[PDB]
């Protein structure tokens, strides 16, 4: 009776043999027949793999090489004509465009060097698309060259006898997520709408002449803010591809909010809609009601970028809640978003002890979740299923790992006390003058230092166990003081210890803490064919024992000179792992904060009076849309850094650094120094927007003159006792002898204006 869909599933494969025959084919060891066979080999079983589940609406054209945004734009002929001047093939000309084509020169051509298009985070995703990049010149078209991408993999998919609905990107937040090309700044990208949506009709008519009955066309801008001269084209370009001769459309978004926009969209000539209840449920009467007879309302209820095992009794009630709405007949039951966002398959799995993996479900057991739903509401029996649901609920529910009793009475001691420092910073910096005895413009470092064949092999060979402790205990050491002496060589003031102990700067201290769990195969795709393996926030977080005091203690020892001990701020390691769905982004923020509270208390009762506390990820987990949410999160989020920090004695010294970072949140931290990245572009966007920090600054340009001339432009607005100097961020990725010259370089700069 009810349908189930699934909006997308990941392409990596279960073995990421994705990334084997991708990487492969890049690097000369593998034929695009080769490759083309492997798509078509991951297309096939993941199709079959959907039909065999249950699923009704199974998606096509969902897979791709590298992203499908960048598919779409290569398609519709949005290719910047520096990627053709090259005689390459189609297929080549798409990952030129988004891997860059870098050559040796010849004695016919010359070093053609062109970079690739810029890599956008795909919404608050952890996924990331290539900008869509549009010129004046633009004759947008479908390339019958490469072949239609969407109707080929229709039939392929036909063929093994499986009815697909394709999957694009509708015209408007294609052309907004897009940008002007470099040789036309003055383009509004949003002005081409009129000159794309012929090639969209194009296409859709070719999938109708192919079979394609139905086609998912997704716009989650929707759940942006969004200006009028965007919302009011919904109406002109629905109007204009809808029609007998092309497929039904159902206009999906996902990740967020959409009642914003909702007039903008409630006369609209298309078959359905798809909702993101599984973010934002509270809008489902608001978003059903815009429905006309006759149109469907897909509920997406089942989560597309998390990993936690549907709770069926309140995804069916959703569904039910939409069901008597809009009756039955009209309601089909949904992944939140594409699969895209999950990893492949919990079967995988094999070190995860059973009782949590009893708790999960990737991918692959998604599809199984939308299917028993959609014959749970449906009305035929699935009490043995739901019995057992059930359970894994209430075994995770009652199960001590989520809920620890010493975290839950700490959360209690959470106030303004705690998350304030114990005095001002005018009055710690007088302390802090008395402790250090620094000069005008202190040098310093951020992070890591380049790292050697054996930096790596050695923690490799440590994990792999095929060395002793003693070994390794002893290799980082030798390159902590390496590292140590180099820098009092070139004249750093406040160091660095080099982190040759730390892999992932999350991985790191998520297996040092309680209420995290790992996986050997939890790969979910970030961009192009680069993978991440997420931790998973599985509970209360706690840290038993110290985490970065050992190694930062050492080379403290060895140096008269102040150490940085370095760690990362609660956001940021939240946001980079899975979270928790049973309670807030909020309270498991607050749980991290009150960890790393217990490191930072460590690392200043050792001798580690310097902390560097980082959260490059504030941005990212900034909710969609501006309002009460976002506001909210912004206080957490600084709540969260100041939790971590506000323990400490008035001599005791708080860094962060910051590469992309929100004024908001940088204000609000009580950070005794903010070292910042600066761009000689940015300058008046950026330099001004400081006469807001309070407190001391790390200005980070990125030649001795030129570094004078940087610094000199900046005291034409500040007091010179504000700020400290430091290199920018891509230091970590640039070779010794470019380290040893910038580094000695800044440090001389910063020495001239101690003279004057």
């Amino acid at each position: 009776m009810v349908q189930s869909s699934v909006l997308g599933f990941p392409r990596i494969g279960g073995q990421r043999e994705l990334k084997k025959i991708t990487e492969a084919y890049w690097s000369g060891k593998a034929t695009v027949e080769e490759l083309l066979a492997k798509g078509k080999e991951l297309r096939e079983h993941n199709w079959k793999l959907q039909q065999k589940a249950g699923v009704d609406i199974i998606p096509s054209n969902d897979f791709s090489y590298y992203d499908q945004v960048l598919d779409l734009s290569l398609l519709f002929n949005a290719i910047p004509e520096r990627y053709t001047k090259f005689d390459l093939a189609p297929i080549d000309v798409l990952f030129a465009m988004g891997r860059g084509l870098q050559t040796t020169a010849t004695t016919t051509q010359a070093a053609v060097d062109v970079t690739a298009l810029e890599m956008v985070k795909w919404f608050d995703s952890n996924y990331h698309y290539v900008r869509p990049t549009f010129s004046h010149s633009t004759e947008f078209k479908l390339n019958t060259a490469a072949g239609i991408k969407p109707v080929d993999e229709f039939n392929e998919a036909k063929a093994l006898g499986v009815q697909t609905r394709p999957v694009i990107l509708g015209p408007v937040s294609y052309l907004y997520l897009g940008k002007a090309d470099k040789d036309s700044l003055d383009l509004e990208p949003i002005s081409l709408l009129p000159k794309i949506l012929p090639v969209y009709k194009e296409l859709l008519q070719k999938l109708k002449e192919a079979g394609a009955e139905q086609v998912q066309i997704d716009e989650p801008v929707l759940v942006l803010d969004l200006p009028e001269a965007v919302q009011s084209k919904f109406k002109e370009a629905y109007d204009a591809l809808v029609g007998a001769d092309v497929p039904e459309l159902i206009l999906t978004t996902y990740f967020g909010d959409v009642r914003p926009n909702l007039k903008a969209i409630e006369n609209l000539p298309v078959a359905g809609f798809h909702f993101d209840f599984v973010r934002v449920p509270e809008q489902l009467d608001e978003v059903a009601s815009i429905l006309k007879d006759g149109q469907t309302l897909s509920a997406g209820v089942v989560d597309g970028r998390n990993i936690w095992k549907t709770d069926f009794a309140k995804a069916s009630a959703v569904v039910q809640k939409a069901i008597e709405k809009v009756g039955k007949d009209k309601v089909v039951v949904a992944t939140s978003s594409s699969l895209l966002h999950t990893p492949v398959d919990l079967e995988s799995e094999t070190k995860l002890d059973a009782v949590i993996k009893d708790w999960f479900s990737f991918a692959t057991q998604k599809l199984d979740e939308v299917v028993v739903i959609a014959k749970n509401v449906s009305g035929e029996d699935v009490s043995k299923q739901l019995e057992a649901n059930a359970a894994s609920i209430k075994a995770r529910s009652e199960s001590s790992i989520t809920n620890d009793p010493k975290v839950q009475e700490r959360l209690t001691t959470i106030n303004e006390a705690l998350a304030t420092r114990k005095a001002a910073f005018p009055e710690r910096l007088t302390e802090q003058k008395a402790k250090y005895n620094l000069p005008l413009f202190p040098t310093t470092t951020i992070g890591s230092f380049p790292q050697t064949k054996d930096i790596r092999i050695n923690r490799n060979k440590f994990a792999k166990g095929q060395i002793t402790a003693e070994e390794y205990e002893a290799f980082i050491n030798k390159e902590i003081e390496t590292v140590v002496r180099f820098q009092e060589e070139i004249g750093l003031d406040v160091l660095v210890h080099g982190e040759p102990e730390r892999n992932d700067m999350v991985q790191y201290f998520g297996e040092q803490l309680n209420g995290f769990a790992f996986t050997t195969n939890g790969w979910v795709q970030s961009y192009g064919s680069r993978y991440v393996r997420p931790p998973i926030i599985v509970g209360d977080v706690s840290r038993p024992k110290a985490m970065t005091v050992k190694e930062s203690v050492y080379a403290q020892s060895i140096t008269s000179k102040p150490m940085k001990g370095m760690l990362t701020g609660p956001v940021t390691i939240l946001r980079w792992s899975f979270p928790r769905d049973d309670v807030s982004g909020k309270i498991q923020a607050l749980q991290l904060g009150l960890a790393l509270r217990d490191e930072v208390n460590d690392l200043e009762g050792a001798g580690i009076t310097v902390i560097q506390v980082d959260e490059p990820a504030i941005r990212e987990g900034l909710p969609l849309r501006a309002g009460k949410e976002r506001s909210d999160y912004l206080n957490w989020a600084a709540q969260s850094f100041r939790v971590a920090t506000s323990g400490v004695e008035n001599s005791t010294q708080i860094h962060s650094h910051f590469c992309y970072l929100d004024p908001n949140h940088i204000k609000a931290l009580d950070a005794d120094v903010v070292s910042i990245e600066f761009s000689k572009k940015d300058d008046p966007n950026y330099i001004q927007e400081f006469s807001e920090y309070p407190n001391h600054i790390g200005l980070g340009l990125f030649s001795k003159q030129e570094f004078v001339s940087r610094i000199e432009e900046i005291l034409k607005v500040y007091p010179a006792s504000k700020f400290w100097v430091n290199p920018d961020c891509g230091l970590k990725t640039r070779g010794w002898p470019e380290v040893k010259e910038s580094l000695t370089n800044m440090v001389e700069a910063a020495k001239e204006f101690r003279a004057k």
